[PDB]
């Protein structure tokens, strides 16, 4: 479902792969 707030963390570039975890 909707990934935990990961992309809001500038230190955590997870936003790259996070798109597979969530898009909502």
């Amino acid at each position: 479902g909707c990934c935990p707030p990961c992309a809001r963390s500038p230190n955590n570039e997870c936003s790259e792969w996070l798109l597979l975890w969530c898009y909502c």
